[PDB]
DNA sequence: AGGAGGGCGAGGGCGATGCCACCTACGGCAAGCTGACCCTGAAGTTCATCTGC
């Protein structure tokens, strides 16, 4: 298990129903907190699973209007000329964020032949430590960055100290099992937070 | 010639240096306008275009 400890200063993790006009999850996303730990370390071995997020700043919103633009990009059509294709997504940002997830990972199964569980284990904690990794995690949305550290036990005071507000059903974490290479085909498995006692645990499907 | 050229101690004492009121009146402190254009939408289909046939 590793305590390894996002914090950044915005934060968005867009609650699927609010993407449009992005109103972030209240909490870091047991997907974005995932995706995080493949910022710092991943491999189609490594299969990362958060098992514990712990808040550690309280929930504080930043309404933010950006001039996202509409439409993906294309080989079709080869520019957008974004004020053709302008759209202004509203993002109800999550404000100095922290999130302390406590997760571990597990060997896929095209571990290979270096399926050492040790390997990418200490992989990932000289990574974190040291700071690097493959993808400046994201809080979300890349324009957030994960100021990380990888905690040991516990360096931060979580703020939900008493038990405090069940987010309700957050995206856990899309499910990428009937995709082929590079996630083609996804589902979204959801998940009551539990709650939020004082750190939200997940549900390791 | 050799003189002596003041010695003394007073040089204010007393009180008053203001009294009276007034220190503003009057009214106005805005008028008139504008405070935004423009777009950017969901949702769906069409339509032009592409790939494959």
């Amino acid at each position: 298990r590793f305590i390894l400890e996002i914090s950044g200063d915005l934060a968005c993790f867009t609650r699927s129903e609010l993407k449009v006009e992005r109103v972030s999850y209240p909490v870091i996303t047991p997907s974005a907190a995932r995706n995080i730990l493949m910022a710092i370390l991943w491999k189609p071995a490594i299969r990362w699973k958060v098992l514990k997020i712990e808040i550690l700043k309280p929930i504080q919103w930043t309404n933010i209007r950006r001039n996202e633009v509409g439409t993906k990009m294309s080989e079709r059509s080869g520019s957008l000329y974004i004020e053709d294709n302008r759209q202004q997504r509203a993002s109800m940002l999550l404000k100095d964020v922290a999130y302390r997830i406590h997760a571990d990972f597990d060997m896929t199964s095209e571990a290979g032949e270096s399926d050492n569980y040790v390997k990418f284990a200490e992989m990932f904690k000289r990574r974190a430590k040291k700071g690097q990794y493959f993808h400046q995690p994201y809080l979300g949305c890349r324009e957030f960055p994960c100021d990380f550290r990888l905690l040991e036990k516990a360096e931060d005071g979580l703020p939900l100290e008493d038990i405090t507000q069940d987010f309700g059903f957050m995206l856990y974490d899309m499910d990428f099992s009937k995709s082929d290479p590079r996630d083609s085909n996804n589902a979204e498995p959801m998940f009551y937070q539990c709650k939020a006692v004082n750190g939200v645990i997940t549900v390791p499907p």
